[PDB]
C-alpha cells in the first residue's frame, strides 16, 4: 500500500479502459504523458477521480482537475501523494 506498487496497477487500467481494447501497450509508461497524447479527455479522466477514491481513499478535488496534474503517472504522482500527505490527520 506504498503507493508505488499501486501507481503500475493504474497504468494496467489506463490501457483497459482509457484506451480501451485497442490498449497500444508498446507507448504504455509512467513517463508518458497521457494528458499530452489525447489518452485522457474529460469522458474517460473521471475515472482516475473514482478509481484512486476507491483504492487510496482520496479523490482529486475539481479544483486540481488540470492537465498540468493529469499530464502523466508521475504528474499523478507527485499529485495523488501530495493529497493523501494533506489528508493524513495522523
Ligand atoms: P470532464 O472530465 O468533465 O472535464 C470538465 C472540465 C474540467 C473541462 C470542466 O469542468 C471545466 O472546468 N471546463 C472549463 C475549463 C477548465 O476549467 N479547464 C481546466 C483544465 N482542464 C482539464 O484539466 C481538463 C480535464 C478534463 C478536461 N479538461
Amino acid at each position: 500500500m506504498d503507493g508505488e506498487e499501486v501507481k503500475e496497477k493504474i497504468r494496467r487500467y489506463i490501457m483497459e479502459d482509457l484506451i480501451g481494447p485497442s490498449a497500444k501497450e508498446d507507448e504504455l509508461d509512467d513517463q508518458t504523458p497521457l494528458l499530452e497524447w489525447g489518452i485522457l479527455n474529460s469522458m474517460n479522466i473521471v475515472k482516475l477521480m473514482v478509481y484512486i477514491r476507491d483504492e487510496m481513499g482520496v479523490s482529486i478535488p475539481s479544483t486540481h482537475i488540470t492537465g498540468k496534474y493529469f499530464k502523466d503517472l508521475n504528474a499523478i504522482s507527485r499529485t495523488v501523494e501530495q493529497l493523501k500527505a494533506e489528508s493524513a490527520l495522523e
